[PDB]
């Protein structure tokens, strides 16, 4: 008996981008090429009550 | 190395007027009234059923 194979198939490793999904409504994005030189990001509010 | 200031924000105070809200439906206003010109003005109502 000759053992005939019928094809070597593979899983399609799909690209999944974070901006591609709709989870990126729950944040806004910003490309930062040197994030690791930041040690401490500080934001500030002022509430005139 | 740096600490980053990611901006700073404040609120805008709502300039609500008594005429801007609908409570002025309940009360008729005046052009003016400079007080202490009357202590008791004694506006008197002469109705007749």
């Amino acid at each position: 008996k000759f053992e005939v194979l019928l094809g070597v198939y593979t899983n399609a490793i799909q690209y999944v981008r974070f901006l591609e999904t709709a989870l990126a409504v729950s944040c806004v994005n910003t490309e930062f090429k040197d994030l690791s030189r930041m040690i401490d990001g500080k934001i500030q509010f002022r509430i005139s009550v």
